[PDB]
């Protein structure tokens, strides 16, 4: 409260860090289903259930124009990228699969990168 700071961790190689996790993400052989943003003209049903679409490259530029007021807000788009997968696509298909990888291999380079 105020005038009582609870300590907090140095954030300072965060957008670093992120953009680090971003760029394996980017490399990985199954991210690309999730490189660009969907195509609402030409994937029928998309605009209209998914109502927040997202993508890496739209993260990644995010990341770069200071748009992440934080490392949680980052991790949320990244989420959002694999529920959104989920939402519209069946397990037992390539993007379906894709996403379930991605969304593993993120998860563990989070908690190996930031959680001590
Ligand atoms: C992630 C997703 N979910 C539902 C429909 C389509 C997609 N991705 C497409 C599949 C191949 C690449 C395109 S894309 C995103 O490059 O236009």
């Amino acid at each position: 409260s105020m005038s009582v700071k609870k300590p907090k961790r140095d954030d300072s190689k965060d957008l670093a860090l992120c953009s680090m996790i971003l760029t394996e993400m980017e490399t990985h052989e199954d991210a690309w289903p999730f490189l660009l943003p969907v195509n609402l003209k030409l994937v029928p049903g998309y605009k209209k259930v998914i109502k927040k679409p997202m993508d890496f490259s739209t993260i990644r530029e995010k990341l770069s124009s200071g748009q992440y007021p934080n490392l949680e807000t980052f991790a949320l788009d990244v989420r959002l990228v694999f529920d959104n997968c989920e939402t519209f696509n069946e397990d037992d298909s390539d993007i379906g699969r894709a996403g379930h990888n991605m969304r593993k291999y993120f998860e563990k380079k989070w908690t190996d990168t930031f959680k001590v």
